[PDB]
C-alpha cells in the first residue's frame, strides 16, 4: 500500500526500455531534419527521454500520467507510419506490448494504494 512505490518501479521500467533495441527510435524527440512534415502530422511530440525527464523532475503526479505520455509515444508512430509492415512501427508495437506487460501491475499497485489511503 506503498503510494510512491511506482516512481521507482517506472524508473527501472524505463532503465529496461532503455536496453530494447525496439526503443532505439524512441529514445529522443523525433529530428524534424530527418522527418520535415513530422509536425504537419503529430501536434504533441513524445519519446522516452523526454518520459523520464518528466519522472526524474517531479513533474508527473501518478504512474497513469506517465503512461499516457509513453501511449503518446506508441500512437504518435502508428500516426506517422506510411504502412503497417514499417521497420519502425513493428518496433512500436512490440515496445508497446513489452510496456503495457510491465505497467499493469504498477498502476494496479498504485490505485490499490490510494484506495487503501482512502479507506
Ligand atoms: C539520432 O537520434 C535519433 C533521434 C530520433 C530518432 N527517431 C526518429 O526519427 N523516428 C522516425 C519517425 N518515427 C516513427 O514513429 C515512424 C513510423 C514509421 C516511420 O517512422 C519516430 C522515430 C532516431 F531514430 C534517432
Amino acid at each position: 500500500y506503498d503510494i510512491q512505490a511506482w516512481k521507482k518501479q517506472c524508473e527501472e521500467l524505463l532503465n529496461l526500455i532503455f536496453q530494447c533495441e525496439d526503443s532505439e527510435p524512441f529514445r529522443q524527440p523525433v529530428d524534424l531534419l530527418e522527418y520535415p512534415d513530422y509536425r504537419d502530422i503529430i501536434d504533441t511530440p513524445m519519446d522516452f527521454a523526454t518520459v523520464r525527464e518528466t519522472l526524474e523532475a517531479g513533474n508527473y503526479e501518478s504512474p497513469m500520467e506517465l503512461c499516457k505520455d509513453v501511449r503518446l509515444i506508441f500512437s504518435n508512430s502508428k500516426a506517422y507510419t506510411p504502412s503497417k509492415r514499417s521497420r519502425i512501427y513493428s518496433m512500436s508495437l512490440r515496445l508497446s506490448a513489452f510496456f503495457e506487460e510491465h505497467i499493469s501491475s504498477v498502476l494496479s499497485d498504485y490505485k490499490s494504494a490510494l484506495r487503501f489511503h482512502k479507506r
